[PDB]
């Protein structure tokens, strides 16, 4: 639920998150 993404509006979805910044490797 967003919580670690310093970008993507905090989109740390990790899984669903698409963009790389949204959740690097």
């Amino acid at each position: 639920g967003d919580c670690g993404c310093s970008g993507a509006s905090s989109c740390n979805c990790g899984s669903g998150c698409s963009c790389s910044n949204c959740g690097s490797k």
